[PDB]
DNA sequence: TCTCACACT
DNA sequence: AGTGTGAG
């Protein structure tokens, strides 16, 4: 029976990335409690990223800055740039490309979000193991690495625990066997240390990483020791790790499916899933989900690191909540035009940088009173990178959702506009 | 009180 | 194509 030990996969996460970008640019912010906000006018702005000094006071994302200032009176704030009446994330997108370009010198990367990427290290590990002839791996090559589950068995401070765990790991490693999964993970950790050092040297940015045999465990590992640290989760560490791991902590189980796993099966922790047969899990959750859960609770997952450094879609959206919901036709057209102009700028940039053209334009709106993220999605052809045509076309394919008899007004009022360019072709 | 990927149908 | 879900 296969053990899910065929690959070495990392997940790298830029520690509070937007904050780090503003702290690099403004040295006054470095090593302070600070947060990044957008839209300062309403309750001081919505916090979207928080430094670890500020998290110590209890400041979190999705907090209003006025409320964060009550927890942390000396909190320093940086504001997202605004363009055409909306938040503009270009500075962070550009910083993200800086980091991804460095990472891709070391291995194959899948961009997961603006601040996270998965790394497939299997091949880089192989070549490094050949160059190693048969030498032991010194703890000096792993200065920021934690081994999950260690130390164990027969020091009062955190760095002492880290090194004792590392020593126990390395003292047991079988270095003559170039196919040992634990050795391959270890070499993977050595490479991630070098990649993280290169990112910090060449950009100033720090990051955490998880190293394991698949994306779910790497992502889990990454969050175990933060910030500016990396954690190795071996296959052998999974039973103990999962024995007290809430189901909602595993990637894709933090929502409704995870809640139904908990309620239907009457369990709380990932390891308790091992009691069920694969057929049992498939009967409750479907063929795909059931098979996935059966393997995943044993630490096995086969989702590939896709070779994808660039986003698949380029989108622009703005919410219009409460009294600001768009209620007149000229209001709707003006904002469509604003969104189309930012989209055009980014699409032209994309065509010149990455040699591709988008071919489909997706329009999505939300009407006041609706319950879900999007009320309605329609698409049309994207034939020219021209903001006025894109906004005209977006309006055309949604102008019929207007329930009002009057030409002049829009009912029900629109609480969200969304333009997204999709279906990219080589150019 | 902004994005991005993926599976179902 | 259009919708729902999960995540940062």
């Amino acid at each position: 029976m296969a053990t899910g030990q065929d690959r070495v996969v990392a997940l790298v996460d830029m520690d509070c990335f937007f904050v780090q970008v503003e702290q690099r640019q403004n040295p006054h912010l470095r090593n302070k409690p600070c947060a990044v906000v957008q839209y300062k006018s309403w309750k001081g702005g919505g916090i979207i990223a928080v430094s670890y000094e500020a998290r110590a006071f209890g400041v979190t994302r999705s907090m209003w800055a006025d409320d964060a200032k009550k927890l942390c009176p000396d909190l320093l704030l940086a504001q997202v740039r605004e363009s055409r009446g909306k938040a503009n994330l270009t500075k962070y997108r550009e910083a993200s490309v800086e980091v991804m370009e460095i990472m891709s010198r070391f291995a194959v990367i899948e961009r997961a979000s603006i601040d996270e990427a998965y790394v497939d290290l299997t091949s880089a590990v192989q070549e490094r193991l050949q160059k190693l002839q048969g030498q032991p791996i010194s703890a000096d090559l792993l200065p920021s690495t934690y081994i999950e589950g260690l130390p164990q068995g027969p020091t009062v401070q955190k760095e002492g625990m880290r090194k004792q765990g590392l020593f126990q790991w390395l003292d047991s490693l079988q270095i003559d066997n170039l196919t040992s999964p634990d050795l391959q993970l270890t070499v993977g950790a050595v490479i991630v240390e070098e990649m993280r050092a290169a990112i910090e040297r060449e950009t100033g940015f720090q990051c955490s990483a998880g190293i394991s045999h698949n994306k779910v465990l790497a992502k889990l590992a990454c969050g175990l020791n933060k910030p500016n640290r990396q954690t190795l989760v071996s296959h052998g560490s999974v039973p103990q790790l999962f024995s007290q791991m809430p189901i909602r902590k595993i990637r894709s189980l933090g929502g409704k499916l995870g809640a139904s796993v908990i309620e239907i099966l009457g369990i709380e922790y990932m390891g308790e899933l091992t009691q069920f047969t694969e057929s049992q899990l498939q009967s409750h959750f479907g063929e795909k989900n059931g098979s996935w859960l059966y393997a995943m609770c044993r630490g096995i997952e086969h989702d590939p690191v896709k070779p994808r450094q660039l986003p698949k879609t380029i989108g622009c959206s703005k919410n219009f909540p409460g009294k600001t919901a768009l209620a007149t036709r000229e209001q709707v057209q003006w904002w469509l035009l604003q969104l189309a102009q930012e989209l055009e700028e980014r699409l032209t940039k994309d065509r010149n940088d990455n040699d591709r053209v988008a071919t489909q334009l997706v329009v999505s709106i939300r009407v006041q009173g609706d319950k879900r993220l999007s009320s309605l999605r329609r698409c049309c052809a994207l034939t020219r990178y021209d903001a006025h045509k894109m906004s005209h076309d977006a309006f055309t394919v949604i102008k019929n959702c207007n329930t009002s008899g009057i030409q002049t007004e829009w009912s029900p009022p629109l609480t969200m506009l969304f333009l997204c360019a999709t279906k990219f072709s080589a150019s």
